[PDB]
């Protein structure tokens, strides 16, 4: 019976500058490691795919998690990007080009309205409709990400219920007998110097929202998170 207020995660951040937030939804309690960094707005990277997918489905710029966009044949850095993608696979593989096409179809006026309705960070898309989340104008703090994700977990955002169910399913990372891990990585892929892993874990006793943010890659952020979630008995089997 975890009391998140009594946690310690210092060791899991060995050799890394980062922050971690865990919100126990059933008890309405939040643990924060490195509160100063938790309050620092940073560029969201591919964690923005969560918001982009919600808006895109809501406004019918994409149909469902299986909405296919054909690859243009341009060889990009990661072979996993060099194939036809859907909304869901491009989230799983962080295939930026798919979400750039989606953002263009949403369009700047609609995107700006939605980020204001959602109070998403600094709401600043001036870096360009298909660039603004990629080490660019938009920023959001780890605590602001947690506030947004709690509303998604509780289905309190201004989106249709089926839209939120689709995006949550798209976030599933791992399923055990006793838990389901949902999450999205983000990385500043130029220098690998900023990383995120944000999401939720559902157990038999309740759900938890987490945000991990680090001066390292999104893969490192995810590995730190999984280490913590195992240490505290939320990832079991
Ligand atoms: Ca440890
Ligand atoms: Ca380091």
């Amino acid at each position: 019976h975890l009391n998140v207020s009594k946690m310690n995660v210092d060791d899991e951040f060995k050799d890394t500058d980062g922050t971690f937030i865990l919100h126990d939804l059933q008890k309405d309690q939040t643990f924060v490691y490195n509160r100063k960094r938790a309050n620092q707005r940073q560029t969201p990277q591919s964690t923005f795919k969560v918001v982009n997918a919600l808006i895109g489905l809501q406004v019918k710029a994409v149909r469902d998690e299986y909405d296919v966009k054909r690859w243009d044949g341009v060889k990009r850095e990661f072979e996993s990007w060099n194939r036809d993608h859907t909304l869901g696979s491009a989230m799983r593989e962080s295939a930026i080009w798919y979400y750039q096409a989606l953002a263009r179809d949403i369009g700047e006026e609609r995107m700006k309205t939605w980020l204001h309705t959602l109070s998403y960070g600094n709401e600043d898309i001036s870096g360009g409709i298909d660039q603004f989340w990629l080490q660019s104008s938009l920023t959001i703090s780890p605590l602001e990400q947690e506030t947004f994700l709690e509303k998604l977990a509780k289905e309190e955002l201004p989106f249709d219920k089926p839209v939120m169910k689709i995006v949550k399913r798209m976030m599933i990372q791992e399923e055990g007998d006793h838990y389901t891990l949902y999450g999205k990585t983000g990385t500043r892929l130029t220098d690998m110097g900023l990383g995120w892993f944000v999401g939720f874990i559902k157990t038999e006793h309740g759900s938890y929202v987490f945000v991990t943010n680090v001066d390292d890659s999104g893969t490192k952020a995810k590995n730190i998170t999984v280490d913590i979630l195992k240490k505290y008995g939320l990832i079991t089997s």
